[PDB]
């Protein structure tokens, strides 16, 4: 009771929003969701293994790729066991477990000892072979020794959870639905009218506009908008979308007609409306505008066996199922899908198109859809198609049972795969009608089960709460629900992290107020010293990479980055002892820009890598951690031994072909290291040429493109033209110019086609991730989404796609420096 208020105030600090507050509400759905999420939390906390939770072994049941088998010498992975300034190497095979390795060590000079990684809080533990650990695969990929420290396991009592102290709609009639629009109000384009839509999954079932009156401070209509749809006909999660036009949309607000308790909405509502800045995720929100003083408001009143198909039609049905998600279904396609629904149900890929064809505004039709969803032996037995699963969780589907079967397929995901899709799955909670949902419980459950997922779950939820008024109320209830079962050790760790972000965001606002200058470098090193002496914690877990513990600031190494945005080049000491080297943990702390759009671009690029792993292609674009920490701010990994090619080129806008290759000659001393860097350049450049072409972000200036000393190319910014950057300086490194060819350029083409075709095998997955980004990330249009189809070349064989992408390579070679030079013209 007394201490619970302090614990509640502790949660509010971590969450960044007061869940107990009821200023911006008209119902108890948020409070019901807090109470509702008690059951899945305590079940998941009870079911989880205490030992494996504390140690959190990051593993994958996927196969090891062909390129990583060639890194293994003679079926023998070298693993070095360290123990208080004494190291010993062991001959261990890929199929051996940690338990087998422990027995092998303890033979040559027992139960209460575990193999922790050197430097990181990462544990080689549990009934899993040594190749399946993701740290072991990272060491073999990058070409580094697997250094391991022998020590006692962490205590599960540190992860203790506290004691927590806590179908048909009623008034069913055959009458038509109506709403009285009383009027509107605002304190601070000379005509307006209210448009009352009845939406269900971005689909207007009925629409009734008011009469056009003049745009004054208080416009009062006082009129029943009588619709032609019954009360029984209203489906669950039906959305009363109220909008104010003037041709020109000004304001909007939504209201759920059927509530969380299966009851129809009634009584007086003065809903405070969101202002506009086409369709997006913010358009769908049940939350009202919290800023009640300035915002627009709207006052309302609510008061109340089977035969075989023909061969033509089966071919016609299979033709409809074969098309992509963005291919629009006609009225003829929907009627065919519905009439032959039991044949459509035998194909899993039909499901998005089938449940799009449902007439959700008829109660009898929804009942048949539920009867159809009952017997789904094919869907349950099918292999996990994540792209197909992601379709059913987008804006087009509002039914709980349709969305629940998608979430059911997500249950079979391993923890490694959940991390790849976690950001997008957290963004997919915006498309839910209700606060409590199957997806919300899935994210909670898998967050509570694994520490790594739960770490990134915290930051994805906390970032949205900060920079989105539309969905902060939903995410705070989910985040509170995670934090109430994550454990005391993690609660302590998240507090230490938030304190570092809070202090650094306080420091960074003052620096931007005060181009490079003498005072700016001194004032930063002043402020970083002041916090470090007392207030700043002794250590903290790195948000983008929770294995690393960053300690105290190396304030001599700290600086402000010389740009317009002025990000903070911070540099921390490694807190955990027994590290390999004495290299500092470098962190760029970004501020000012909205990172939400760019965070989702990055996560797709990480999904593109995992596609290229499954078909044996080692491109490895994007070699740095990056994460959004709050409102307009973020935290990014520094790559040691790396610079921008604009710095390399000029060492006014005069470019050079030879200079980039001479830079690689300088930094890599030997010819084997040089040819490795030329090879790594060919693989990475081919990855970026393919990836940016698909996403439509290839035309770019060279100041935001970087290259490591090891040859690995990477990008630090995302958006008479070129489809991607393949300039003469890049082509020179391969060994060609103008109208010539070479072994590396031929290899670049072979890698480009293989990588491009590899992405085409997951066309539907990439389409929906691209579609979900533009709605959830950006505060868009159908035509913006339709580019990726043309970029992927949908409905064309591998020879035509090869010919298509090879032509786009030749476009870059003809123009060359024209696009890069045009930045200097357009600069002036
Ligand atoms: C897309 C967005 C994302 C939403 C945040 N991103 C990603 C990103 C990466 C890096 C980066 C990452 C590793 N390294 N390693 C380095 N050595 C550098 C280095 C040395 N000098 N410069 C000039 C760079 C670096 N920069 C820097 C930036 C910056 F522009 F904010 F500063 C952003 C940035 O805004």
């Amino acid at each position: 009771s007394e201490e619970s208020q302090a614990f509640q105030r502790q949660l509010t600090a971590l969450i960044g929003y007061d869940v107990t507050d009821v200023s911006n509400v008209h119902d108890d759905e948020l409070e019901f969701t807090r109470r509702g999420l008690v059951t899945p939390r305590m079940a998941e906390v009870a079911s989880r293994d205490p030992k494996l939770y504390a140690m959190h072994p990051w593993v994958t049941s996927k196969p090891l790729p062909e390129y990583l088998w060639k890194k293994i010498a003679n079926n023998c992975i070298f693993i070095v066991i360290h123990r208080s300034t004494t190291s010993q190497t062991i001959k261990v095979s890929p199929d051996d477990t940690p338990g087998a390795i422990l027995q092998s060590f303890f033979t040559k000079m027992e139960q209460d000892f575990v193999l922790r990684v050197c430097g990181r809080d990462e544990y080689l533990v549990g009934e899993t072979p040594i190749k399946n650990f993701q740290w072991v695969r990272h060491c073999l990929k990058n070409g580094e020794e697997i250094h391991v420290v022998l020590d006692t396991p962490p205590d599960p009592a540190l992860d203790e959870v506290r004691k927590e102290e806590w179908t048909v709609s009623l008034w069913d009639c055959d009458r038509k639905f109506r709403v009285k629009i009383r009027g509107i109000d605002i304190p601070v384009d000379l005509t307006v009218f209210v448009e009352a839509n009845i939406q269900h999954g971005q689909q207007v079932l009925c629409q009734r506009r008011t009469s056009p009156k003049p745009f004054t401070e208080e416009v009062l209509w006082n009129v029943w908008l009588e619709f032609s749809i019954k009360i029984k006909d209203l489906p669950k999660g039906a959305l009363l979308n109220l909008q104010i036009y003037c041709v020109q949309l000004l304001y909007y607000v939504n209201l759920l007609l059927i509530d969380h308790r299966f009851l129809l909405r009634r009584g007086e509502y003065v809903l405070h409306m969101w202002q506009i800045s086409s369709f997006n995720a913010d358009k769908l929100t049940s939350a009202t505008n919290p800023d009640k003083e300035n915002s627009m408001s709207i006052s309302i009143l609510l008061d109340n066996v089977r035969a075989e198909m023909p061969n033509q039609l089966r071919k016609q049905l299979e033709a409809i199922i074969a098309t992509d998600p963005l291919n629009p279904l006609t009225a003829e396609d929907k009627e065919l899908l519905w009439h032959f629904r039991y044949e459509s149900l035998k194909h899993p890929k039909a499901y998005p198109k089938l449940f799009s064809s449902v007439k959700w505004g008829q109660q009898e039709i929804v009942a048949k859809t539920y009867q159809l969803l009952a017997r789904r032996e094919v869907w349950d037995q099918s292999a996990l198609d994540v792209g197909l699963t992601m379709q059913l969780l987008d804006c087009n589907f509002s039914d709980e049972n349709v969305r629940a079967i998608a979430v059911q397929k997500l249950e079979s995901l391993e923890d490694d795969d959940v991390l790849h899709y976690l950001l997008q799955l957290v963004q997919a909670v915006k498309f839910e009608p209700y606060h409590d949902s199957a997806l919300a419980r899935f994210l909670l459950k898998r967050g509570l089960r694994n520490k790594r997922i739960g770490h990134f779950l915290f930051w994805f939820l906390r970032s949205e709460i900060a920079q989105s008024r539309h969905y902060q109320q939903r995410f705070a209830v989910i985040l509170e629900a995670y934090l109430r079962g994550c454990g005391t050790a993690m609660l302590h760790d998240f507090t230490q992290q938030v304190q570092v972000i809070e202090m650094l965001q306080k420091v960074t606002l003052d620096i931007k107020s005060l181009d490079v200058s003498s005072q700016v470098i001194s004032q930063l090193k002043q402020k970083l010293e002041n916090l470090q002496n007392s207030q700043l914690p002794e250590s903290f877990r790195v948000p983008y990479d929770p294995g690393l513990k960053a300690g105290a600031l190396a304030i001599e190494k700290c600086k402000v980055m010389a740009s317009k945005k002025k990000p903070l080049w911070l540099e921390f000491k490694c807190a955990d002892p027994t590290a390999l080297s004495n290299e500092t943990i470098g962190i760029i702390f970004k501020h000012g820009d909205d990172l939400r759009q760019d965070m989702l671009i990055l996560q797709i690029l990480r999904i593109m890598e995992s596609i290229w792993e499954t078909e044996s292609l080692d491109l490895c674009l994007l070699p740095y951690g990056c994460i959004s920490t709050g409102d307009k701010i973020g935290m990014i990994e520094i790559v040691k031994d790396a610079t921008t090619i604009a710095k390399i080129q000029q060492s006014t806008g005069a470019f050079k072909d030879e200079v980039l290759n001479h830079w690689l000659k300088e930094k890599s001393p030997t010819e084997e290291k040089f040819q490795a860097a030329v090879e790594r350049f060919v693989y990475s450049c081919a990855g970026y040429c393919v990836a940016t072409f698909v996403l439509g972000i290839g035309d770019r200036h060279n100041d935001n493109i970087m290259i490591t000393e090891t040859g690995n190319l990477f990008h630090i910014d995302f958006g008479e033209r070129v489809p991607f950057v393949l300039t003469p300086d890049f082509l020179f490194v391969m060994g060609t110019s103008g109208k010539k060819t070479s072994p590396h350029f031929q290899k670049f083409q072979d890698i480009c086609v293989k990588a491009y075709l590899a992405l085409r095998h997951h066309t539907n997955l990439l389409i929906i991730l691209f579609s979900m980004m533009l709605m959830t990330g950006m505060p868009t249009s159908k035509e913006d989404i339709e580019y990726i189809r043309d970029a992927l070349t949908v409905g064309k064989n591998e020879e035509d796609a090869k010919k298509y992408f090879l032509d786009q390579i030749e476009v870059c070679r003809d123009k060359g420096w024209t696009v890069q030079f045009n930045w200097f013209l357009h600069l002036v």
